[PDB]
Order: C-alpha cells, then structure tokens, then sequence
C-alpha cells in the first residue's frame, strides 16, 4: 500500500514521497 500522507509503514511498505517512517508516515507540512 501506499502511503498517502499519515498512513502506517511496515518492514516491506515504504512511506511514498519521501516520508519517513514512525507511528505515521507524513510529511511535516508543505
């Protein structure tokens, strides 16, 4: 799955966008 803003990440899923992964993959603002 892909992670649309704050969604969760796994081992396999990778935080799309550049988004790092913690309890929810997000970017920071704009």
């Amino acid at each position: 799955y892909c992670q649309k803003w704050m969604w969760t990440c796994d081992s396999e899923r990778k935080c799309c966008e550049g988004m790092v992964c913690r309890l929810w993959c997000k970017k920071k603002l704009w």
